[PDB]
């Protein structure tokens, strides 16, 4: 496992997608270190660039520590490592604690991540799958790969129960990561449906796909539209606390697409100001759901 | 001076502002290392957070190497160091070469940066000034500072001719970094003027100011509007080569501002497809020009 001391920089915090962007770069580094392949320059046998695409992404914090807690110069301890998911994919976990936290030097513990998460630590799960394009300049119909050098044989095992697959399968079906039958919540009747042309000035990565962190900005763009429709103020929006968020990346899209962003919310009937917001990103033209996200806020 | 081996990551390339975002984080690190102060957590004697704000920013490359050249997994060598600009500000330079480039291990050379820049290296100049807010939650009327611990006494001297001040003074007056009387260019008659409400989902940093790299996205948003008005295609826009770009940050803005982005272009009468594009960002409500940028493209 990889432990690092991190002081929070402008390029990894704030109300945008910079933190999630840093998290994914750490993911690519941690896999490179544990899987004997340079993930950044990865190509298949043929010479085709192969990308370790984000597929399932979770960030879980709490009141004591969440992404909105991080400010310039915060001292953090980050512990990272991969878990075996076979030859075509890999799960990467990252734990973040405030430096000099009680027990901050803890090693990665699957039981802690999946069943006993502590208020005051941030837990990150990135389930990634190697992909290539099926055709130059197309971002649709990407094809599963495994770069020749990729080695999952050194990695620790994950037990069947902690499988990200069961998690994301259920989310693609239900369009939420939190079952509608969860007790202690009531749906609100206002929803929103926003058109979003791909933003080529902002949304595009260095290999001409939609950048994984842009999905989090698109999701927040929908949350904002629904926030506003509820009457609420730009100001209180920036005060929103996100204690948990899950994202499934079902597809990418060509750079001329017009996407649709739909959002709904359930309000706690147990705690005031606790809310579960569901966002679905569709590419209506290809009949594809390309993303689903649930956000647990306060 | 600080030399690093860098492999290009998703979080520092592409047609957005991720490269400039990485450049500024390197700036804050390099000053922290050469000036005996933790720039990330900097505060004045009073306890007030003090920010090493970007004020003048230049990225100069060329055909052989420019920001659009960088792709995932590119091996680079980066050399960084600061130069004395007194007690309230500091100039940071970064040179970027392809790793195993001829002479890539070169030390920083002011003569090379300012008068003999080589095709095949990227030269970055960041002139930064320490500032604090004048009032909580206000992004206007920021006030000059120097964190108690800041030390410029170890740093190398810059000769009067290489002064970023003369450069940026002239740009605030002329609204371009390339004098209108430059021979070998003809102005085009199409210009554009776009309204841009501050984007709170994207544009905001972890201390609630407009993030310095967002200015580059706002500038590109104006370049795009003018690009399109010239008839041109989203596709050719992504093929634009930027061989040089300068930015002056005259102010910040409150998070409810509606900004105006104006753009014009001069076409080479010496080379086809060589163009100089000028963008001015105004906050009409406060009567303030907050940014000016010139881009030399191909
Ligand atoms: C991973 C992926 C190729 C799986 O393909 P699929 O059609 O669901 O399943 P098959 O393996 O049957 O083909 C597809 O879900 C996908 O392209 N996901 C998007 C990943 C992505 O773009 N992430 C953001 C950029 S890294
Ligand atoms: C630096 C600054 C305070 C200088 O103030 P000024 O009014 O030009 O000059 P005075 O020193 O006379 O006051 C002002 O130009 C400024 O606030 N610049 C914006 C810097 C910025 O926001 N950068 C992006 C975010 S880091
Ligand atoms: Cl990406
Ligand atoms: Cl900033």
């Amino acid at each position: 496992e990889i432990k690092q001391a991190v002081t929070v920089r402008p390029g990894m915090c704030g109300p945008g997608s910079l933190f999630v962007g840093q998290l994914g770069d750490w993911t690519w580094e941690t896999v490179s270190a544990q899987c004997d392949t340079d993930v950044f320059a990865a190509r298949d046998a043929s010479g085709n660039p192969t990308f370790l695409a984000f597929y399932y992404f979770r960030v879980r914090g709490g009141r004591e520590l969440h992404p909105g807690s991080l400010t310039f110069g915060d001292r953090l301890t980050v512990t990272s490592g991969c878990y075996d998911q076979g030859t075509e994919s890999v799960l990467t976990l990252h734990r973040i604690d405030r430096a000099g936290s009680d027990d901050a030097q803890r090693p990665l513990d699957l039981h802690e991540f999946y069943e006993r998460p502590r208020d005051g630590s941030l837990y990150v799960e990135n389930f990634n799958r190697w992909v290539t394009r099926s055709a130059p300049g197309s971002n649709e119909d990407l094809v599963k790969s495994s770069p020749p050098g990729f080695r999952n044989d050194g990695l620790p095992q994950l037990p069947a129960a902690y499988s990200p697959r069961a998690v994301y399968r259920e989310a693609r079906t239900a369009h939420t990561f939190r079952a509608l039958d969860e007790p202690g919540f009531r749906l609100l009747p206002d929803t929103v449906e926003v058109e979003h042309p791909v933003d080529i000035v902002r949304d595009v990565n260095g290999v001409g796909l939609l950048y994984f962190a842009s999905y989090f900005s698109m999701v927040d763009k929908a949350a904002l539209a629904l926030w506003r429709r509820l009457g609420r103020s730009d100001r209180a929006f920036l005060r929103r606390v996100v204690v948990d968020q899950q994202m499934c990346y079902l597809g990418n899209a060509d750079l001329d697409s017009v996407l649709t962003l739909g959002a709904r919310v359930r309000v706690s009937t147990e705690t005031p100001g606790e809310e579960l917001v569901d966002v679905v990103i569709s590419d209506r033209d290809s009949g594809r759901v390309i993303a689903v996200s649930t956000l647990h806020t306060q």
